[PDB]
């Protein structure tokens, strides 16, 4: 039976909209997080069978955004790389692709993760049969092909609304959890728990390079009080805000992955052993259920019970669907996002799976938890987990 | 562990800005995968999940495997994803669904690919916005498709440094187009794309369109009006319209389960995935990229080229494909039987899942053993898959 | 002494179907096309005009101030001046007024007016200097915007239109019938060579061959009342206004050469006309289809005629609902009323329409000998422009 | 023979490209200067027969804006309103067209000037017959409309570098000169001179109002260092830079007209009598001299010699053209431009002509100058002018 590992890990830090990569492509992000891995388990790029890599809105970006992050990290172009989508899901599966490519003998050693600039995302508009007159749509992909559910037409802060109102959870519950989420997460970044996690990413200019190394969308300093003066963002009477939903954000994150005699050869102390990963369909209209079947299929691949769990990941699109999960799985909500969540540490789709992992991997090395699971709720209905123990 | 292919199916290829001009991918995609399933006798629901492989998603909302998955009727429980190696996804994803079952993860896979290049939009990033001057509106299909990342050239000069590193003459190339024209409209005439083409009805206010025939294939296909074309990558090259592939529209796909599934169920599979490869090459000359995942996927399998009885070799282009069977040297009489892509079209995250429908259906058709599918792709990489039949 | 101002020469291109025969022909080229005919039918060298002055809404891509353009290509001397203006339909009869004017004061002695549109070649447009952060946006269709829609209440000229079908109560049977007639009487007017005069040849240049165009290509032949029928409303479902009691989208330009009559005799030119009055009136955006009313009758007085002097008149047809509103109130006999059609039939190639039913006119009151007459078109927004012209 | 008045005139300041009007439609600067010439010469916009306003860069703004400006204002559906376009004269030729209605009889009161947004052009594409494939351009209406000469296809500051060399013009003499305008308008705009002519401009905002009333791009203690630090703009070897021309800019202005005894009856003491006025064209390749013909055809008209001129406003395109003016010319440079010109305050196209109008009329008032003199060059090789006398 295989066992294959997760040997290194690291992340950019996550960018807030138009903030610090503004105007970077997700493959300069992907290529620094590929690097990364590599130098961080001590493996010559030239040793990488394939890259992997999760992401969402590649449109304009030139062919294939996996191999120009590839290229671009030194990859050789006698490797291979490609790139996949199931949205929020996407950083997290082709990590579990990736322990496929081993488990099956295709590939010994895999970069998996991923990348993703919803700033760069373009407006598109389909124009070769001519538009011989009226106006037209420019549409924004990152909302179109990001954030609109594709069956009901509504965005997935409308499903968050759903699985609010599905599991009866107060504005103020909703509120406290994002307060919690910031805190947790500013407490983090100054404790300088993100520092093993994250590699600096030099923003090169004309007038100046910038090192960004700092998570750019926590709110320091977030109060209930700040929370509760926002406006209900997609329901006139609902409880859904930008207070208490993640935000829109540019980040890459990966890990680099071979089998546990692998590592063992090179002298790797790896970061975890992929035990088990599943994925699992819900009705769209409540994606953020997602979570709820796709960890407990994870749990039951792994053989583990709920309460072996040290240390959960559950990624957190809005606070409505986080609570819910939380509430239904009942593991410890002590354990769960111990450095915060994406509401304040933000959402840069295709990379957000990837993302936690990382989160969770280096909290799993710190604490020297044994046991553990990352999770995310995917756009259209489906969620995916993955249970990893420490070495 | 033990893989076949339960059946397959694919929409017949349409021209660019043709048949399926206005046709979203997803659509395609949830005819071919309804086609599969039907063809096998397997309920929808009996699904785990569905891989497409597509290049060109832009505008068409979340995750259009999924809409195609939907679409098609495959239940809320299953899941889908999409994914891109280019012109080799169609074929990727057909190994990425073994893997799936491979690994017990699932017990069923509906894969392949889907494209729409006909309704690739326009794009700009404009959320900084264009304080002065021009800007341009970039062709995703030619940015995202067709257009090398790295030295920002087309895949039509890939192939003229193919051309000229293997010393192939625009006569070659065109005794190449012509013959692959050829043997397209004879297959098709013959009735030997019938059983892989599930029709697709265009639904319309003026009356539905039923597409069955694959219609950016040439007929009559002379010498002359290959030899009357101007180069197209280079003034003085050997590449031309005729020589090379067209734009396309079009979704392929294959039911996988086991082996012991399929006798379970009752299916007479259309093969067994011996063996599968991917392989990297200088992006520069990314044609040859068939020939190290074709020995990899052989060397993989424990076969010899000899043992080959039918190949499908993507025609991206007729230099780099002649450059294929030239260094691979296998029996070019087995190869591309019904023609290849030049006539029949590339619809680029299908393409993959394409030839693998041919060459499943002809080996059934004359009862081959043995066959291998493989295609260079954009970025100097080959994929390869090694079909045994039952 | 009060000033009299002549119409030495006209001329008009055909006029274009939209993405027709001029699909890809920029609006100063069939301008400069035009300015050269006025020249030659006049005897006038370019070398002698001071000032170019052309109606034009839609103006977006093509360039700085084409009205020099158009000049430029014609030969029209660096020297003189050129410079276009907008008053929406009623441009190209407003220019040459304002050329008058020109002559009048003093201040130039030759002057080419009147206007010049491409609405195929109109193109689409966004504002993007503040980027769109996030969001969808529209790419505006500028023909659409600029051109058609009132800015006031949002809506297109057509539903204007509606509302003036509504004051006047006038029937989708009555609208469609002064619609045929209008197709009808134009293909009766091409057919027996009435637009020869008036009509310069285009080439449209290629590359696959040169085409010269000289008919009118909107003009529908054999139209049946049972076409004009059978058409849905456009712009209410309960109501009467539709694409075939409409005009249409269409290229074209159209000019007249200015003098003074003292002049015109000084170089022995048999003028198309003196330009006795000129007006124009504003009246409600919502029924702007009326503004002929108030413009003909202030026109009228400021000449000193009634209403029955008139021997002809060119009221501009954007609408059959506005045309018949407009006939209706002033009672001029209808059978003196475009008498080559209007319009419906011939097309609306917006700035350049006024100085076309201007040329439609002199070529007419020529032919057959008419003392007095008037052009007059609405224009969107709520106004209306007159003149009067008596033959000399 | 017929005597027009200028009754009153107004100006809003002029915003900086993107600046204070960034997102300010043409025709809602234009409504507020109508509104002010109204109730500056005490008339009611009941009485307004027609309004006139120059406008070059329209698209987008919907149909004929200076209907819409008029409206705005209140003026009656009844009066009458277009839009005209001669260039960078189109302000002052407005203020020509104006008189000529009054002249012949066919109006009693006007107002004209113009208007201009720069800021709110958009970009543009003809997409009728479609593009099949490929990529295609969106073009920037300003700079095709507004700034590229239509014969040679290069922009306005070629224009000013073909006069630079023909005039032997220093890049020296072009720094002091815009220097110097800099300067002038510094120190004009902080005693107080623009104020009269300045009607404020209140920006609407959900996030409040903003009155704009200050001249925004004036550069406060230009240094001939900044100058001469800066790299030619339109020729590697040029001597034209972006400092030494003019700017892209924002604004309107306008004078309401009538006749001197219309005038006399409402009991009105005007700004100025229109004396004459005149336009010429030349040679597109060096459009900067339009001045020269077009201000010795004006003086002529009036039977005036260059000397008996008190007060200037030659409008400041470029440093190269303006000097090649006042040198050909050979009026006194310290009655030329004596608040700054253009260089410093800006050059919102279609309004300029109205705006160096303004600063001229509250000049001559303030300082008791008997005899005036605007004038404009003009794209594609046109000059307007016209003199104006103290009544
Ligand atoms: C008003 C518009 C052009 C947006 C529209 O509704 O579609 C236009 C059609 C399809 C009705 C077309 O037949 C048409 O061009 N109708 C006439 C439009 C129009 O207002 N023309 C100018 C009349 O003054
Ligand atoms: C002229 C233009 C706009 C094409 C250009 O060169 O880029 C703009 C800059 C930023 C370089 C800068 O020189 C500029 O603002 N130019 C506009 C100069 C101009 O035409 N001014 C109008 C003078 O009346
Ligand atoms: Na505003």
């Amino acid at each position: 039976t295989p066992s294959i590992v997760i040997a290194s890990a690291a992340r950019t830090a996550v960018g807030s909209f138009n903030g610090a990569f503004a105007n970077t492509p997700a493959h300069e992000l992907g290529a620094t997080v590929i690097s990364a891995v590599l130098e961080r388990a001590g493996v010559a790029a030239g040793e990488v069978n394939e890259v992997i890599l999760g992401q969402v809105l590649p449109a304009g970006e030139g062919q294939n955004p996996a191999r120009q992050a590839a290229m671009k990290a030194g990859v050789p172009q006698e490797a291979t790389a490609w790139g996949m989508n199931q949205l929020c899901g996407s950083g997290l599966r082709a990590v579990a692709l990736g322990m496929q490519q081993i488990a099956t003998g295709d590939a010994s050693i895999i970069v998996a993760g991923g990348m993703e600039s919803m700033s760069m995302a373009p407006h598109c508009a389909h124009l070769r049969g001519g538009v011989k007159m009226g106006d037209f749509k420019m549409i924004d992909t990152m909302i179109k092909d990001g954030l609109t559910d594709a069956f009901y037409g509504y965005h997935m802060g409308t499903t968050a609304e759903n699985v609010a109102k599905q599991w009866q959870l107060s504005r103020d519950e909703q509120d406290a959890f994002a307060v919690a989420s910031q805190n947790k997460a500013e407490a983090a970044q100054k404790d300088g728990r993100f520092k093993d996690e994250i590699v600096p990413f030099i923003v090169k200019g004309r007038k100046g390079d910038i090192t960004v190394d700092a998570d750019e969308y926590i709110r320091h300093g977030a109060t209930l009080d700040s929370m509760a003066k926002l406006r209900p963002a997609f329901d006139k009477e609902g409880t859904v805000t930008a207070g208490n939903a993640s935000g829109l954000n540019d980040g890459a994150a990966a890990a680099l992955l071979m089998s546990e005699a692998e590592a063992s050869r090179r002298g790797i102390q790896p970061l975890g052993r992929i035990v088990s990963w599943a994925t699992v369909g819900v009705d769209p209209k409540v994606m953020g259920t997602g979570p709820i079947p796709a960890s407990r299929k994870a749990l039951e691949r792994a053989g583990w019970k709920i309460g072996d769990l040290d240390l959960v990941e559950a990624n957190e699109a809005f606070a409505a669907q986080a609570c819910a999960v939380n509430k239904d799985l009942g593991w410890d909500p002590s354990i769960v996002n111990v450095n915060g969540g994406a509401i304040a540490i933000g959402h840069p789709i295709g990379a957000s799976g990837a993302r936690i992992l990382n989160t969770l991997l280096f909290e799993m090395k710190r604490r020297g938890a044994r046991k553990g699971l990352a999770t995310l709720c995917i756009g259209g209905g489906m969620g995916v987990a993955m249970c990893i123990e420490s070495l």
